């Protein structure tokens, strides 16, 4: 037996014993990957045929081959076991592939339960629920044979134009930070040979485009960079552990993400410490050439990747297969190849595959998380606006209007399942179908709820057909209060508002969709908004003529019974804010932690046309019941540089309904050396109160948490004083006061915490 | 007689007499300033008693003697004159005042002219007859005592919401280069004891706040600051050899320009070698502490400041007073003092202070430039539509229509002096008396002989459409609706663009969109004319009008351009400097985007706009026809530090004379960066008869073309450049392409900056 065989041999040893056996064509192999598409046959079953040309030499990744194949998952188990003993069984060293798939609201293939999508999960604030729903996704990836989820996205969204916002935890790189932890921590659990690689995309700056137009370059200057961009993959990296980081498809000030050592190598391994492994975006190494024209070739693509700290190049070997003849003309140097090599597959043995590489088929069936799914949903929904309409009695005549209550597909988000596989559609589109036909509707919701309404489509969500608005206000003349639901088509095709690829420059609801609300309130009827969409969009002609507003970040299926049970009070709204709501496209950037010169024009402050203050601010999110803050401690009032304050409050509900307030730590400074903003999110606790409950919530905030970069780029506590401030929204700010630094300036090195541990106490009697 | 009074030793020797002779509160004092409103009593005189408390230690400046008293010139030069004899004569040392203006478009005074705006300025291509404009500026300013001009503005924009769009020279960092380098050489001249100091402003990246946001963070990464916002300034120093450089109100990153050494020292005086004063934005030291919330009190602010390299408080004394009690305390080092008050001293004596402080009142009388004002408004003014109704018959019956047809007060701009003053009853009177001179659009149509009625349709602010029927009606009467709309400018509340005034969604301001759409309805042709100081989006108007010309703010010549254009007496031959969006959602579109910029990938557009501009950089229409032909590009292989010569063939095809502003632009892939797919690297503006062919030369250096590396080097790298000629950067007529053979060059040391442009036959 080999050593690298051996299971008694430490990991260490048998990576080297491996390496030392590879020929360059076997190492070279490992850095790439095949399309779970390609190793199947008309019938979706393994094709040895396809396998000897393909995987003859081993192979780094399996891509999607649940994803890519439109199987179920013991079709897809049975794919998985067949390419493993394929590589095990019919290559010279036998390694195993490692498989991935897309997991962000779920594993992303046949059978997995649909998720709220990524910023719904971050308008929970619950992040304990995010690591309990990555959880149940790493049981459903484990089934199937897959040991690898591209998510979480840690992209801090500021842009609402772009059609990835959806995908994000929002603008805070706090919220972004803390949801990230949680997510990757239920991923991967603390032994990986158990669990499910997570992978932090995409770094780094993505969601930072010029004009918010995909791929465009992310033009941003170090200090934001570190703070904004950089510090929530930082936090995965050294608090989460995080084995795997994805690249930026873009350039940052002249450097595409792909071909940045010092991004890829410098910040993520030397500075970081990172030892996973580093996967290209799909085609983002050959697209060097195509796109960015800094690659002649796909050699010269190859090198630039494979310098800057790619190791798998995704989704198909390209690029990377020249990597051999680049060793053998003398162009780089094989110890390089190596390094990447030793990267893969010290993770390959972490994974266990060398032990066990196969799954039982007859356990390859996945259990729905709807329960979960409902959970999120139930939290992540935002009551922006209520004049007192909602909670609605359910004896009013209710007309259902608009595109979004309609039809389920418009539920979805750009990667759960039925949505992202519209791209490759353009016997399969009927599998489809049939699937699309079990997601509960919203329509479905408002039946079993027994309330008497009439539905009317009133418009599509694109075009400008406007030829269903009479429908819709007759039926709205008829009844008590319309519910007008409207928003987005999310995917990857023309026909989608919102999604990867789909920008949107102007903020308007897609459509005629504005122009059916519009005509729905001249009834003079009561008007519940419902938004079911991906991003902010501008609600400045809408927001004063209806009665309330639901912002519903795409739900996926749990989405229609969470909706009802909210307009009708069996669920309390609890929702905040993840991302500020511009007035128009013309006010972006709009986010909390703008600087004492940002979120303002001097010296008048508004633009001429235009408040410089959101419609909605971060954090912002309304309850049927009121909460009441009191009882300020911060203890001590002075604390040194590596110190510790603990920050208590007590809330109350006040009201007459139980609901769940998230409480908001907001801190300031001025004075510093540099500008630091106003306000910046640095804790927050979801806690859930009883009518007339009163519990503490308490906030442990180390002076880590609190470092930013000085004038000479040092990470620094600095004497001097910081304002706290306690609310329910960033604006809804209940409690005020300050505590000091007191010593001399220090610099923090190495490892510090990134996190407020936010917890409940019993209040006084 | 000291050494320092003596002309016969060399500046330095004076220099070090002076300082060597010099307490800590002569010291300080030399950085500081006064405003020319506190030195008058309330006849507009000089007052002693005044000046005994605020100018006894001396000053560095004098801010505005003319700008901020509404002194004419002859009564601004008088005062000049008696501050300069209580310094020279009343105090220990005798140090003479500089005297500082704006003059952006031309001294901000009375009596002054008003030259177009900046953006119009670049709209000509012309930089010569901007190097004329402020030749002419040069001698008013030395008339009235003025030693030097806070100008020109070489803030890069790309975010037309900035209210001060208006200001710069639009969005390339070549032209903006180019027209400011010619505008310091007309202030400043060879000798500057003869001409005006340049005030290269705001250093650097005021142009790029968050959201378009006067002051707001400018947070702009290395290589774009270098290659975009830096490069103008650089251009300036080197080339032009400006003498003076103002700092930006914003932070790049945390850090406040005023604040930032690395950007006023270590790249302006180290790497660049300015040996000139840096003069503080207004209250920008102050404001380290208001604004920032960087600096605990005026003591904090004022050692940041200078620090940073700021020489000279402007527009008051505030915070450097302080630097006398930091040395005192033992704060700072005295010897830092000294290095700013021998740059302060150095200029002093370079502009003939020492020798002769004053003026001849009897000379201060400022001469009209009307002629030259008017030579950049024609120019200046962009045909972006025409589809056959320009020019105009003369016998054609025309409906004047819009609020900018009928207030000269809105042809001026945010720094022409009865615009900008009103910021601020003996002042009301003045400024309403002084307006009464301008002549204005009606005042032209009515020279030309033109049969028109004029209706004021609405106003440029608020919602008031009761004036809609009375234009619909004339214009229902009329052959052709002339409709004129756009901006007032200025900084109050009422003003629409200028500093302070930015504008998020980029409509035109008012109802005036809603005017222009009603007149159309009338099925009668339309001219638009767009009076204006920044691109506004004309998405929902462009396709329901005839022909749209922009008439970027023109000040007193813009009415004579626009009727001499709409009839073709003019033929019109401005382009754009700056894209204009099709909407605010769009912003930013610039020409010079790298391959993944100007795009969505990868459905190309917006799921609700298309990414390209409505009308691109360098986008200009003529009454008549240009054809390119025969490009030369020699040799097709050059060295790293060689030189490519291009030529074309511009042919006037058409029947009516006409001006073309050729431009070249150059693309590169397979560097070590990302490039521009096109940036604009030369031009020129070529007058044609009707018939003429003349041949455009660009002698473009390689040094031209360098751009930063991976390391952050100024390289020229081996490959491929791309050759683009046209008419605009969309409107290319010929490419072809050269390659740089060698190995890669660092740029070190002195470079060239610009292609040479010139016509043979
Ligand atoms: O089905 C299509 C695939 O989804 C891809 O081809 C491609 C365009 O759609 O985009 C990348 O794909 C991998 C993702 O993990 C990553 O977030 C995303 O940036
Ligand atoms: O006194 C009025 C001033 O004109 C103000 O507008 C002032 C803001 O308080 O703005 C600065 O003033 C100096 C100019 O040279 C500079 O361009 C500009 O940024």
């Amino acid at each position: 037996m080999e050593l690298y065989r051996d299971p008694s041999q430490p990991i260490e040893v048998r990576v080297r014993d491996l390496l030392s056996r590879m020929t360059l064509e076997e190492k070279v192999a490992q850095l790439g990957s095949v399309w779970g598409y390609e190793l199947i046959d008309e019938r979706g079953k393994f094709s040895r045929e396809k396998a000897k040309e393909l995987l003859k030499n081993g192979i780094g990744q399996i891509t999607r081959p649940g994803g890519s194949t439109n199987l179920e998952p013991q079709e897809a188990a049975e794919l998985v076991n067949e390419i493993q003993r394929f590589l095990v069984e019919e290559t010279r060293l036998g390694i195993p592939a490692m498989i991935h798939e897309e997991c962000l609201t779920g594993y992303m293939g046949l059978g997995g339960t649909n998720f709220p999508q990524a910023i719904a999960m971050a308008s929970t604030w619950d992040p304990d629920l995010i690591e309990k729903m990555t959880t149940a996704v790493r049981e459903d990836m484990r089934k199937i044979g897959a040991h690898q989820g591209l998510a979480p996205v840690l992209d801090v969204a500021r842009d609402p134009r772009w059609g990835r916002t959806e995908e994000t935890f929002g603008e805070s790189p706090y919220l972004v930070a803390r949801m990230g932890v949680s997510y990757v921590k239920g991923l991967q659990g603390e032994d990986i040979k158990k669990g499910v690689v997570a992978t932090v995309k995409h770094f780094a700056g993505y969601s930072a485009s010029e004009g918010g137009k995909n791929w465009a370059p992310t033009n941003i200057p170090e200090r934001e960079f570190k703070e904004v961009f950089l510090f929530p993959f930082e936090a995965a990296v050294k608090e989460a552990n995080v084995l795997s980081v994805m690249n930026s498809y873009s350039e940052i000030d002249g450097v595409p993400c792909a071909a940045n050592r010092k991004l890829l190598t410098d910040i993520l391994r030397k500075d970081w410490g990172f030892e996973g492994i580093v996967v290209s975006d799909y085609f983002a190494v050959k697209v060097l050439e195509d796109y960015h024209r800094i690659a002649r070739d796909k050699s010269e693509a190859a090198r630039l990747a494979l310098e800057a700290g790619i190791d798998v190049e995704l989704p198909k070997t390209e690029c990377y297969q020249y990597l051999k003849d680049l060793v053998e003309k003398g162009i780089i140097s094989e110890a390089l190849i190596d390094e990447a090599v030793t990267r893969v597959l010290r993770l390959k043995f972490m994974l266990g595959l060398f032990e066990n590489p196969y799954v039982e088929v007859e356990k390859a069936k996945i259990e729905s998380h709807r329960d979960i799914a409902l959970e999120i949903a139930r939290k992540s929904i935002i009551l922006l606006k209520n004049d007192g309409i909602l909670p609605l009695q359910k004896n009013k005549k209710v007309a259902l209007i608009g595109p979004n209550a309609g039809e389920v597909r418009n539920l979805l988000g750009d990667y759960m399942y039925l949505a992202h596989i519209r791209a490759l559609l353009d016997r399969l589109k009927k599998s489809i179908e049939e699937h699309m036909k079990s997601i509960p509707s919203v329509l479905d919701a408002f039946k079993e709820e027994g309330i008497e309404f009439e539905y009317a489509k009133g418009c599509e969500v694109t075009g400008e057909d406007r030829s269903g608005f009479e429908e819709a206000i007759e039926i709205a003349k008829k009844s008590d209060v319309a519910i007008v639901v409207v928003g987005d088509k999310s995917g990857l095709t023309l026909d989608c508002t919102t999604g990867e690829s789909r920008d949107m420059a102007n903020l308007k609801l897609p459509g005629v969709q504005e122009e059916l609300v519009l005509e729905v309130a001249k009834t003079g009827k009561p008007v519940v908004l419902v938004l079911i969409t991906g991003r902010p969009y501008s609600l400045k002609n809408v927001v004063d003529k209806v009665n309330a507003i639901l912002q519903v970040w795409l739900p996926g299926e749990a989405g229609g019974r969470a909706i009802v049970d909210i307009i009708y009070g069996k669920v309390n709204p609890s929702g905040k804010l993840p991302i500020s709501f511009p007035r128009s496209a013309g006010q972006i950037p709009v986010f909390h932690y703008v600087k004492p010169s940002g979120g303002r024009s001097h010296w008048h402050g508004d633009y001429v046309d235009e408040s410089t203050k959101p419609l909605f601010p971060f954090g912002h999110g309304l309850s049927y019941t009121k909460f009441e803050y009191s009882n300020l401690r911060i203890e001590p009032k002075e604390v040194p540089p590596a110190g510790e304050v603990v920050i208590k409050v007590d809330v109350e509900n006040i009201g007459d309904r139980d609901g769940d307030e998230v409480v908001q730590l907001y801190i300031g400074r001025e004075f510093a050396s540099v500008t630091r903003p106003v306000k910046e999110l640095k804790g927050f606790k979801r806690v859930s109160l009883k009518a007339k409950e009163k519990k503490t919530v308490v906030f442990r905030l180390h002076m880590d948490v609190l470092a930013y970069y000085n004038r000479d780029m040092k990470l620094v506590v600095e004497p001097g004083e910081f304002k706290v401030m306690v609310g329910s929204s960033s604006e809804d700010i209940r409690l005020t006061g300050s505590f000091s630094v007191v010593g001399e300036k220090r610099e923090v090195v190495g490892m510090r915490k990134f996190f407020t541990e936010a917890c409940e106490e019993a209040a006084a009697l």
